[PDB]
């Protein structure tokens, strides 16, 4: 460690912790820097060059990270919980986790290692049908989206779920191991323990249980009229009515969002198309287009433009040399106040669209609390992050707002119309909710040992079935590993925020209406131009981390507490709507046929 980024003497009390807590600080934001450098230079270009100074990099933040992490405990351990001021309690609470950086040498080269293998694996695998091969992110993408043929939609899924889970495994255990290792000399049980404390509520998990409880009855409804719709496409043999639906018919790979299945659903396709990939297509819309698009949203509500550092630096389509990249979206802090970048390989679609927002939502969080204290530039939690772009895409995706921007010419406000994008905002945001909340109850389950190697899928399985209601159209068993298949898992990074984002956004989206002085319906609310609302959203994000979530909510909404209230409010006539036509139908609610898989094509898999 350099001698400049070594921790000098504080005295040995709540006022020399409070300077300590001050030159930390200071530190902090070169080590952050090079390491968030570091991991740019590989995630946009994927050699074993980059991939060495990245875990070089890493090595180098665990030295910073056990040279403070050691002085705040030389200093503080048995007095920091007694001090008056909460939020030193907070940064002396952080600096003294060490995470990582408690495993001694040998063991940090192989956690570091593990990382960046696992990142490897994940978004450098391919399916190769022949002398070709399909990567993710166009092409299994656009097949899992489009392809409306049973037999290739499942060599898709099968193709990827095997190129990625299978080598993945052995990897995910040792970092498992590591990982609990690690966090266990923290004080926590397990890593699960650490990454639930972010939410500080000693009843997360029950609160968290609650809120889906209410939420179920939605998606069991939207569950059978989808299930519905594809067995009048696919056919009595490979869709049961009382059974799960197979995976890999709902539009995308982890089934989580059902979005490209919307027009085989779409109730009345007499009214305007509200799906508009094909008008953004037509019109000739690029990746550059949407970005500014984005921006003047932004812009609208007197929030911060991006800097000429994001135009000069990010990368917004999948480079077309000879490259190799980290294609999953991403937003990205380099902690020096000037440079803040989007990684992202943009495709021209409607739901690319809502993506970009999303993404620029998190930086415009970076641009708002850049001069706060490094250790206090985060969300209030991380589900404040992920929600603020979610907000935004909520008001541009409403038929009045596609008009304004040119991508819908008719615009009609009757009750047909408001059931079709009602029913086309469920397939994003209630088929989601099941898929947001069994992640990490399966990876709170391995973190614990109550999943261990030997239940890794059939734990996945168990709870896919259990909350969303599909099965795998093959045969699985525990060579492989479906989840690590899926993005989060491998890149190590936690995921019951999504599911708090997606119920937060629905406050969010409330409460900024009404400060906009908006009065109809809430889903047809446009805040786009709104001074008002965006001074409310700005005190929120300048805010950081600085203060509890719970007041934070508070001051924005009125409430204290996530709340499934304003979600079912905004999607009460699609809730009643989609009950009614059930019960018509004689549909039954649910998969008793739990057991149910459908069979093989005949000519499994050739084609
Ligand atoms: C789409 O249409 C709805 C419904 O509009 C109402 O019913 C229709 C059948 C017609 O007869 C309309 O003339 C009638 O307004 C619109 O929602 C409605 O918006 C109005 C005005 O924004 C709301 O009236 C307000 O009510 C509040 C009390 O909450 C008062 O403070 C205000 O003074 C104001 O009068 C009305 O509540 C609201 N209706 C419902 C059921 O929520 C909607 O605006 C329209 N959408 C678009 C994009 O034009
Ligand atoms: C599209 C979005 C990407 P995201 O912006 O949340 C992306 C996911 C990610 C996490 C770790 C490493 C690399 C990428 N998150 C980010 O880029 C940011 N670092 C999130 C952030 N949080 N606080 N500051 N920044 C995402 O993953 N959405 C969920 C719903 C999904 N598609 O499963
Ligand atoms: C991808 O990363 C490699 C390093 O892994 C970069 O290659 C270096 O480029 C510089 C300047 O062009 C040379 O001086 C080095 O000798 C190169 N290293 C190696 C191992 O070849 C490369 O520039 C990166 N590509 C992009 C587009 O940024
Ligand atoms: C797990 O399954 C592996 C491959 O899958 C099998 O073959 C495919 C083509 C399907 O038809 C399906 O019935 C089977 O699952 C097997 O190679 C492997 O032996 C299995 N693993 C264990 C431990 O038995
Ligand atoms: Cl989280
Ligand atoms: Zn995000």
């Amino acid at each position: 460690l350099d001698p400049g980024l070594q921790p000098g003497q504080f005295s040995a009390d709540e006022a020399g912790a409070q300077l300590f807590a001050q030159s930390y600080q200071s530190s902090a934001e070169q080590v952050l820097f090079q390491s968030v450098a570091a991991s740019w230079a590989h995630d946009t270009n994927i050699t074993a060059e980059n991939a060495r100074r990245q875990e070089e990099a890493a090595l180098l933040s665990q030295e910073f990270a056990e040279a403070w992490g050691q002085k705040a405990k030389e200093l503080y351990e048995p007095i920091w919980q007694q001090f008056t001021d909460p939020q030193l309690r907070r940064i002396i609470g952080a600096v003294r986790t060490l995470g990582s950086a408690n495993l001694p040498l040998a063991k940090r080269q192989q956690y570091n290692a593990l990382l960046s293998q696992m990142s490897r694996i994940y978004s450098t695998a391919k399916v190769c049908l022949t002398a070709t091969c399909w990567s993710l992110d166009p092409d299994l993408t656009n097949i899992l989206a489009s392809s409306r043929s049973y037999a290739m939609l499942l060599f898709a899924w099968e193709g990827w779920h095997n190129a990625a889970g299978i080598p993945l495994k052995p990897l995910y255990e040792d970092f498992t191991a590591l990982s609990n290792e690690a966090y266990k000399q923290d004080g926590f049980t397990d890593t699960g323990a650490y990454w639930r404390s972010w939410y500080n509520s000693p009843t997360f998990e029950d609160d968290l249980e609650h809120l889906y409880q209410q939420l179920e009855p939605l998606y069991l409804n939207l569950h059978a009229f989808v299930r519905r719709a594809l067995h009048r496409r696919y056919g009595d043999r490979y869709i049961n009515l009382r059974g799960p639906i197979p995976a890999h018919l709902l539009g995308d790979m982890w089934a989580q969002s059902w979005e490209n299945i919307y027009d085989m659903v779409v109730p009345f396709p007499d009214k305007p198309n509200l799906d508009v990939t094909s008008t953004m297509l037509q019109q000739g819309w690029q990746a550059t287009h949407m970005f500014r698009v984005a921006e003047e949203f932004f812009t609208s509500l007197e929030l911060s433009p991006m800097p000429p550092e994001f135009w000069e630096g990010s990368m917004l389509e999948k480079p077309a040399d000879g490259r190799e990249v980290v294609c999953h979206a991403s937003a990205w802090d380099f902690y020096n106040r000037k440079d803040f970048r989007i990684k992202q390989c943009t495709r021209v679609t409607m739901d690319q669209l809502s993506t970009v927002h999303h993404e620029m939502g998190h930086i415009q969080y970076y641009l708002q609390y850049k001069d706060l204290p490094v250790s206090l530039r985060r969300g209030a939690n991380p589900g404040f992050h992920e929600a603020i772009g979610d907000v935004l895409a909520l008001s541009v995706s409403t038929p009045e707002h596609l008009h304004k921007i040119g991508l819908l010419d008719r615009v009609t406000n009757d009750t047909e119309s408001d059931i079709n994008y009602l029913l086309k905002m469920a397939l994003e945001k209630i088929a989601f909710l099941p898929f947001g909340y069994l992640v990490d109850q399966w990876r709170w389950g391995v973190f614990s040992g109550r999943t261990p190697p030997s239940r890794y899928n059939f734990d996945w399985w168990y709870l896919r079935t259990k909350y969303q209601g599909i099965c795998p159209p093959v045969t699985r068993n525990e060579t492989h590993f479906d989840a690590g298949a899926k993005f989060h898992v491998p890149n190590v990074t936690p995921y019951i925020r999504y599911f708090v984002s997606f119920v937060l956004q629905f406050q969010f989206h409330e409460a900024l209406c009404k400060e906009a002085g908006y009065e109809g319906p809430l889903h047809q609310c446009d805040i786009y131009r709104s001074t008002k609302a965006g001074a409310k959203l700005r005190k929120v994000l300048r805010a950081g981390s600085s203060r509890p979530w719970q007041e934070v909510l508070k001051d924005m909404v009125g409430l204290d507490a996530l709340d499934a209230q304003p979600l079912l409010k905004y999607f009460q006539l699609v809730t009643q709507w989609l009950q009614e036509q059930n019960q018509q139908n004689g549909e039954v609610l649910g998969w008793p046929e739990y057991q149910w898989h459908p069979p093989l094509p005949d000519n499994y898999p050739e084609g």
